[PDB]
């Protein structure tokens, strides 16, 4: 809905809304592939959401994703002058070199070692939820299962009392009640906990960050609060939506479902193919300087969207990427991004998927979409299958 600027050839104009639903009834990733296939250039421009460029080829997307010297994490959301400014929060908004010490802190604290006890936490939660609805023979998977996981897991990582789950779920939902008021509510909740752990440190992630340094100086309360929020939100819709694609797929692909049920040792490799097959995140970058790129002039202040989606779905760099194959000898993808801002929660994401797949298949080996209804999907910063119902015998 914005005026076409003088740095945008009309040859690169296309009708793209990252918030608009997938047309009923294409497959989410198929839809994207058609957008990629119809586009006259690898880099197109859309009047929607402030007006912004979109990288529509794999190599291009990964370049914008990773080349911080030209494309900055200063704004990552569209529209830039509403959502982009609204959600800009250090250190995720930082570029290298400044982003370096924070990246280290994020990556080490969400690593395999300090997340070791989380595995039994995910196991007990998954089991309790599944045993809950198993005798009903049906469930809304997104509301009754997927959505019940990430806040509870976050809360065990940072060691917060389970009584606070509804409060925290409500804040995270309303964050993603004016926004600035939600952030204040986040800090009013988190600051006493951080201050309590400065006095009596434990082994949780807040205590670990507190006893860490970045510039050779301690973290401030502001920085630790920012990181807590970003870690809570960062693993919420991502994990819920990923689980949605995974289980709606299993529901349809009976060949795959029956193999995994009859042989759970397939889960480790199936997992790797679920992360390749179903990229969900579309992040963007801000242009800081006038730059010649892709045969056009990128003005300073321009936004460039670089979806993880266009990476693994590019058939000029991937073999039949819509096909779900356990056989795959090559599985390159950027579902977790590329560059300094590569997802530090990727280990947690894979641990969660594994436990969920293992406990689900132990208990409900055979299931499908109720009445084998068609899937419908949404786009956004995190893509999704709209809420679906699963059914199983007894
Ligand atoms: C299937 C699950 C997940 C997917 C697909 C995913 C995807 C991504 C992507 C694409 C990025 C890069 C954003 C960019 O280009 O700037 C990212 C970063 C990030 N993720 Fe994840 N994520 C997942 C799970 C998680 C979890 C479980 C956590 C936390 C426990 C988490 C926390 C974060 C944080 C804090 C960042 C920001 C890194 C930085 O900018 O320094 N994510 N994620």
């Amino acid at each position: 809905m914005t005026e076409r600027p003088d740095n945008v050839p009309a040859d690169r104009v296309f009708d793209f809304d990252i918030y608009r639903d997938v047309p009923e009834g294409l497959d989410f990733h198929q839809s994207w592939r058609e957008i990629m296939r119809q586009a006259p250039h690898p880099l197109m421009w859309t009047p929607h959401n402030g007006g912004h460029w979109v990288a529509l080829r794999s190599d291009l997307a990964e370049t914008v994703m990773s080349d911080f010297e030209r494309f900055s994490n200063h704004t990552v959301l569209v529209p830039k002058e509403t959502a982009g400014e609204a959600y800009r929060l250090i250190p995720l908004s930082l570029d290298p070199p400044e982003h370096r010490p924070f990246r280290s802190l994020l990556n080490e604290n969400l690593g395999p070692k300090p997340l070791r006890p989380i595995e039994q936490v995910v196991t007990d939660l998954a089991v309790s939820l599944i045993e809950g609805f198993r005798p009903k023979g049906r469930c809304n998977f997104t509301h009754e299962f997927a959505e019940q996981l990430p806040v509870r897991i976050f809360m065990r990582i940072v060691d917060l009392p389970v009584e606070d789950l509804p409060k925290l779920k409500h804040l995270a939902d309303q964050y993603t009640i004016p926004l600035d008021d939600v952030t204040k509510q986040f800090r009013e909740y988190l600051r006493p906990v951080i201050e309590a752990r400065r006095i009596k440190p434990g082994e949780d992630m807040i205590s670990r960050m507190i006893n860490g340094e970045v510039g050779g100086r301690p973290l401030t309360d502001i920085e630790a609060e920012n990181i807590c929020i970003q870690v809570l939100v960062g693993g919420l819709d991502t994990v819920v939506n990923m689980l949605g694609f995974t289980f709606s797929h299993l529901a349809k692909d009976h060949a795959l479902r029956r193999a995994i049920a009859a042989d759970p040792s397939l889960i480790d490799d199936a997992l790797l193919e679920f992360f390749r097959r179903f990229p969900v995140v579309s992040s963007a970058r801000e242009v800081l300087r006038d730059q010649e790129f892709e045969g056009v002039l990128l003005k300073a202040g321009d936004m460039v969207m670089a979806p993880t989606v266009v990476v693994a779905m590019d058939d000029a760099r991937n073999e039949d990427p819509l096909e779900f194959r356990l056989g795959r000898k090559a599985r390159q993808h950027s579902t977790f991004g590329k560059g300094s801002h590569t997802c530090p929660g990727a280990h947690l994401a894979r641990m969660e998927m594994k436990v969920v797949l293992r406990e689900w298949f132990a208990r409900i080996p055979e299931f499908r979409i109720e009445d084998d209804a068609p899937l419908r999907y949404s786009n956004g910063i995190v893509g999704s299958v709209k809420p679906f119902v699963l059914e199983w015998p007894v």
